[PDB]
């Protein structure tokens, strides 16, 4: 059941993850491959915005899906 991920720059990562993984969960495995955290990054499928109140089936994501990371307040 992996999970590929794109970066608005075009990085291809890849998860583990189950079907009833909470969101925060998923996302929090993208530090164990990167290592920024789900506050500075968000989450989006379909044109919405996910969110840590439901799960992976409830939003129908499949194996396969790429993810889109996003960047939240930009520094330097």
């Amino acid at each position: 059941m992996q999970i590929f991920v794109k970066t608005l720059t075009g990085k291809t990562i890849t998860l583990e993850v189950e079907p009833s993984d909470t969101i925060e969960n998923v996302k929090a495995k993208i530090q164990d491959k990167e290592g920024i955290p789900p506050d500075q990054n968000r989450l989006i499928f379909a044109g919405k915005q996910l969110e840590d109140g439901r799960t992976l089936s409830d939003y129908n994501i499949q194996k396969e899906s790429t993810l889109h990371l996003v960047l939240r307040l930009r520094g330097g």
